[PDB]
């Protein structure tokens, strides 16, 4: 029955077209011709990148005799972006919003044993994004069959407003709608299940609801000894939700979520009690060579690499994330921004949020709230960021209440934010106070005035540094920015100024910095990333390690492949009390953080966040051995002079993928010399085979300033690496064998198993 089940995945067998042709939502039109294709799908990725047009979605199925009188909705978590949709030729729904999802109701034209056909249109406009958007269905969509009393999408809303060591209270919101033409009560069962799937608690509650109507109801229950949601431990339960009516069940709906309480003062956010500073990064939502399209791995890779970094925290620049994106903070202990807008009534591009904001701010914010409400990582709801709205001095604050008030309407139990790039404006113009916590972008040097002027404002650093670098890319003394990390735009500034104004100013709650990962544009790719658009860590990954870990570590640049004669500058970043540097053995001294300082060139700053030195080149080996306080050895690394390029080697990250059709293997290539040291410039091209339990999907370097395609076997390195990327075919166990070929390089061989 429909009674067991929440909803089912509508993602497999779909056409799609890209391009302009009339009559494609109708029942009768040959679409033989169309590609077949599963979901998600971003055709942008070619398939900055045009990302415009129009495309067209068909998938064609029987009405199961199991849907004879349910109510049946697709669920589509996102669209990019001005979607329009069909049933059987019937228009059932339009949405222009990319970043928020939908539901459609096709019950009332819906064909049992005959054919349905669902018809969806995407008219996608230029000038609408100011970062690389995709374009598609390219997140998950949902089938949902439920009898005539169920819960409808968004219905359960789950709480803890008590949270101690020794109990939690979890409080649970249940809505019902019935659809019968008759009056009635219903039970509802709760079962939280823990991490093992054992039913730890179960509440009982009920609703009475009249025909054709909702109806809400609320209940709670104690839990002893909780689990508490933490950062080094973000244990989460599982809530199943049962609808009865009389002994009949009629519906099931699960829920995730954690147990943490949080809170905050105009000196600090708090989380389970403690004083917690956020360590963040903004992201974009594309993961680079595998476009927008959700993949589940290739953002859990993404975070793992932003924990390696000492990363707590996450900024959803400048939309709604996937849930998937979120259920993956909520598993891996990350705090969320989750941000809803980039503008607001005034626009930033011509065809952005500003023409659907009066019509549809409402919906889409109530929508994001609704849909993001119950996870543990989300602790604030982020309503725009830059908007033009902070210089109209009469009337800007009024739409930043509006968003405010809505929030607190629909989550009290989060505060509101917002990204503020102006200054003095929104905070002399009303703007800043009408969220519980502001956020100032690229404003370290007035973050001591700041609060002088307004001492009752929460404050962090809502979008920091904004440095620019290509990884491996060093200038002495172009197309490509030096790694040392000094060269950004005219507002931008090293991480290092960020740092030491969040040392003199412990009233901000942290920074989120511009960004994380490089990240797609409209050269077509960014350089603010602290590792590359392809998952390698630029110099600046190191340098954030340093500042933001505790498990002891080391990091020099550049590389040592130079010309003799020159004066290298060569840079440590080390969480450690000192670091000796040695050529060939020889020492060249010892440097203390905190004491012998490195000037950056920004006028310039004496930095304590890097050790240097000078060097003259002599070729060979450098090495660096980082100490603690009592001259104990607690880090090193040594980096050496390669030859002519000789060899390929590949790593992948996992050795072994779930047969999923969907999971992936990330295969870093490496240009190597004769004795296996790293061509620190290489851009050889290499070309891929992949034969057996899966297909070869993506290839990547992290070069922002090339042309080459992402999903073609073949990819150049860029200073030394590029990266293989490969899936498992769906219920297809077995071996996968990886060739790597480059013309005049020794060939190189690995194999990904494939279970499940």
């Amino acid at each position: 029955m429909a009674s067991v089940t929440d909803g089912i995945s509508f993602n497999e067998n779909w056409r799609f077209f890209k391009g302009e042709i009339k009559g494609a939502e109708a029942i009768s039109f040959d679409d033989d011709s169309w590609r077949k294709l599963n979901l998600p799908h971003d055709w942008a990725i070619e398939g900055g990148l045009p990302f415009h047009g129009t495309g067209w979605y068909r998938k064609t199925f029987i009405g199961d005799a199991q849907w004879k009188d349910k109510i049946v909705r697709i669920g589509f978590d996102g669209a990019m972006s001005e979607a329009k949709v069909w049933i059987n030729g019937v228009k059932v729904g339009e949405h222009p919003y990319g970043y928020t999802g939908f539901e459609i109701d096709i019950t009332k034209y819906l064909k049992i044993g005959e054919e349905n056909v669902l018809a969806v249109q995407l008219t996608p406009r230029d000038l609408s994004s100011r970062w690389y958007p995709g374009a598609g269905i390219y997140r998950n969509v949902w089938l949902r069959v439920d009898n005539k009393v169920y819960i409808p999408e968004h219905g359960v809303y789950v709480t803890t407003p008590t949270v101690t060591k020794s109990k939690a209270v979890v409080q649970i919101e249940t809505t019902v709608k019935n659809a019968t033409f008759g009056n009635g009560k219903f039970n509802i069962r709760h079962s939280i299940i823990n991490a093992q799937g054992e039913t730890v608690a179960i509440l009982n509650d009920n609703v009475e609801v009249a025909a054709g109507e909702q109806g809400k109801t609320l209940a709670y229950i104690n839990m002893l000894n909780p689990n508490i949601w933490g950062q080094k431990n973000p244990y989460m339960y599982k809530l199943k939700t049962e609808i009865y009516d009389g002994k009949d069940l009629t519906d099931t709906y699960f829920t995730d979520f954690g147990i943490r309480k949080i809170c905050f003062t105009k000196d600090g956010f708090f989380l389970n009690g403690e004083k917690i500073r956020f360590n963040g990064v903004c992201l974009h939502h594309d993961n680079g060579p595998m476009g927008a399209a959700v993949n589940v791995r290739a953002d859990e890779r993404k975070l793992q690499i932003m924990k390696e970094m000492g990363v707590n925290a996450i900024r959803t620049s400048h939309n709604p994330p996937s849930p998937e994106f979120l259920d993956l903070c909520d598993r891996m202990g990350l705090v969320v921004l989750d941000e809803a807008f980039d503008e607001w009534t005034k626009a930033k591009v011509d065809n952005g949020y500003h023409l659907y904001f009066d019509e549809w701010s409402k919906k889409d914010l109530t929508s994001l709230i609704m849909r993001d409400r119950n996870h543990p990582s989300v602790i604030m709801w982020s309503i725009g960021n830059e908007i033009l709205e902070q210089s109209d001095k009469k009337k800007g604050f009024t739409v930043a209440k509006y968003l405010a008030d809505i929030c607190r309407e629909l989550d009290p139990t989060r505060p509101s934010t917002c990204g503020f790039n102006y200054y003095p404006a929104p905070f002399d113009n009303n703007m800043a106070q009408q969220v519980d916590i502001a956020g100032m972008n690229y404003k370290p040097g007035k973050y001591a005035e700041v609060q002088r002027l307004y001492p009752d404002l929460p404050l962090y650093g809502s979008e920091t540094s904004s440095c620019t670098s290509s990884r491996g890319v060093y200038h002495l003394p172009t197309n490509q920015v030096t790694s040392y990390d000094l060269i950004g735009p005219k507002w931008a500034y090293p991480p290092d100024i960020e740092f030491h104004f969040q040392e003199m100013n412990p009233r901000f709650m942290g920074e989120f910095i511009w960004t994380g990962f490089d990240y797609l544009g409209e050269s077509r790719s960014s350089y603010f990333g602290a590792v590359d658009l392809c998952g390698l860590p630029k110099d600046r990954f190191y340098l954030y390690q340093s500042q933001w870990t505790d498990k002891p570590m080391v990091h020099i640049l550049p590389h040592w492949n130079w010309k003799k004669g020159m004066n290298i500058p060569v840079y440590v970043y080390t969480n450690c009390y000192e670091a000796e540097l040695f050529l060939n053995g020889k020492s060249l001294g010892k440097r203390v953080k905190g004491r012998d300082l490195t000037e950056i060139m920004v006028n310039t700053f004496q930095s304590k966040y890097r050790l240097s030195w000078d060097v003259p080149f002599e070729p060979g080996e450098l090495t660096v051995k980082a100490y603690n306080n009592l001259g104990e050895l607690k880090a090193e690394k040594t980096i050496r002079t390669a030859g002519k390029p000789a060899q390929i080697k590949l790593i992948p990250d996992r050795k072994v993928i779930t047969a999923d059709g969907k999971d992936l293997s990330y295969i870093t290539v490496r240009i190597e010399d004769r004795d296996g040291n790293l061509c620190p410039e290489a851009d050889n091209l290499v070309e891929f085979s992949v034969e057996g339990a899966g297909h070869f999907r993506a290839v990547g370097n992290g070069n922002a300033a090339t042309t080459e395609s992402f999903i073609e076997p073949k990819r150049k390195a860029f200073s030394g690496m590029c990266m293989l990327i490969v899936q498992s075919d769906e219920n297809k166990q077995g071996k996968m064998n990886i060739t790597a070929t480059s013309k005049g390089l020794k060939t190189a061989k690995t194999t990904i198993n494939v279970e499940l």
